């Protein structure tokens, strides 16, 4: 059955004649313009090796240069070849569109074989040279891997996904020969697994590490999060166990009427709430690490204060950001135990006892203790206190935003916000 599903899978991963139409057109036009400027360039794209996934067409033309400043000479070439130009972020490249297709124009050094400069963009040409001859013919094998990963939300190395980059996908296919062979062997992958392509071997190491043929110190799966690696391995065991075209299909968002969520949550008996604030104007690769950090800090705070957090999640929309939380403790006693000094310490004892308190401190196991009052008794109130005076620990941009404004939302109001998918996923809700 397997080989019959992978066959139907191809119709989901391979590009349709009208998009492979935009590709060829743009490429032809783009070279024309680039040749008229007499520029030294090379298509290093997934497009350049026909390995790009259905519906994800994009070109990456790298301009080759020596010297030091190629920031402006590129600004020129780019702005002069792209019908429309924008500028993403020694970093600055030109993202435009040409004949309707997204085009990245990056400047690098035509290098005399290895030993780059503040290496980063300069390796890309080599990555391309190393993959071009070895991946020929296995294009679709690659499109299967990616299509497989994308359907399960773990394709892409950007911080929002922390999954499998494309390069990685192609290295893996070169190493094993085919999608199927990849999944079959991926079932035995561990967190200490090292896939060294250059030496055609697999050994044990400190962490999952796919060595880059071009640079043996660079881990091509650096951004792949442990959990996503663990998710791929599991998906692989699950696919072999019972292959199905549904693995190459995107899962459908849980349609949840706000009243069925309130039911699940009262049934779980937990405290569900979110921290809402204005999304700062920063790029995803900057925002996401901050949203993860913030979510972690507030979670650790919740642990410390004993509200026993179960799990957290975050969500970024167009205007706002939410840090979702679920704690097992909805309310905690006002009173708590303050550890005092050892009965021996005559001074720290006189000091500890001079403070006025509603109740009398006591000795337990040779040490003084005192009952005091918390300044909050619910995880929601605690977070309001924390987000109010410790916003500086939630990331430079997020923290700053939460400092200006934010609100703790729970109940139905929380359900009205666009965090349902995340909410459900966080609590492990099913169909
Ligand atoms: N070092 C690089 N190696 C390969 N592709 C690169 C590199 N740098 C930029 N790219 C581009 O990144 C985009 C993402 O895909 P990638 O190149 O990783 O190949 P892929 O994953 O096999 O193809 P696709 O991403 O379309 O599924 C493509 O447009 C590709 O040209
Ligand atoms: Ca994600
Ligand atoms: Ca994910
Ligand atoms: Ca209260
Ligand atoms: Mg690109």
């Amino acid at each position: 059955k397997v080989e019959e599903i992978l066959e139907k899978a191809l119709e989901l991963v391979i590009p349709d004649e009208e998009e492979v139409r935009k590709g060829r057109e743009a490429e032809e036009e783009l070279r024309r313009r680039l040749d008229e400027l007499g520029v030294e360039y090379v298509f290093v794209g997934s497009y350049a090796r026909n390995t790009w996934l259905k519906g994800s067409l994009e070109i990456d033309v790298f301009l080759l240069f020596p010297e030091e400043f190629s920031k402006e000479e590129l600004r020129e070439r780019g702005l002069e070849i792209g019908k429309a130009v924008l500028d993403s972020y020694e970093h600055p490249y030109v993202h435009g569109v040409v004949k309707g297709v997204e085009v990245d124009v990056v400047p690098c050094y035509k290098l005399k074989e290895p030993k780059n400069i503040k290496s980063a963009v300069d390796r890309t040409p080599f990555h391309h040279k190393w993959l071009e001859g070895r991946i020929k013919g296995k294009e679709n094998e690659v499109r299967l891997l990616k299509g497989f990963l994308k359907a399960n939300g773990i394709y892409g190395a950007e911080y929002k996904v922390r999954g499998f980059s494309g390069y990685l996908c192609e290295l893996l296919i070169v190493f094993y020969g085919s999608f199927l062979e990849t999944v079959k062997n991926a079932r035995r992958w561990t967190r200490r697994t090292v896939i060294d392509v250059a030496k055609g071997e697999v050994r044990k190491g400190e962490e999952f590490f796919v060595v880059d043929p071009v640079d043996e110190k660079r881990n091509v799966a650096a951004n792949l999060s442990l959990d996503n690696l663990a998710r791929f391995v599991h998906l692989c065991r699950e696919f072999m166990e019972a292959p199905s075209l549904g693995f190459f299909k995107p899962k459908h968002p849980l349609e949840i009427e706000p009243e069925r969520l309130r039911k699940i949550v009262e049934e779980r008996g937990t405290a569900v709430f979110a921290v809402k604030f204005r999304k700062p104007d920063i790029v995803d690769d900057n925002l996401y690490p901050q949203l993860e950090r913030a979510s972690r800090k507030i979670f650790e705070f919740l642990e410390r204060e004993n509200f026993m957090p179960l799990r957290s999640a975050f969500k970024a929309s167009e205007e706002f950001c939410y840090l979702l939380f679920e704690c097992q403790i909805k309310e905690i006693s006002r009173v708590f135990r303050r550890m005092g000094p050892q009965f021996e310490d005559e001074r720290n004892v006189k000091k500890f006892l001079s403070r006025n308190r509603a109740f009398r401190p006591f000795i337990e196991n040779g040490r003084w203790w005192a009952f005091e009052m918390r300044k909050f008794t619910t995880p929601e109130e605690g977070v309001r206190s924390y987000a109010s005076t410790h916003w500086h620990t939630l990331g430079k941009n997020v923290g700053e935003s939460i400092r200006e404004y934010f609100e703790i939302i729970s109940g139905e109001k929380l359900f009205k916000e666009p965090v349902t998918a995340e909410l459900c996923e966080m609590m492990g809700v099913k169909d």
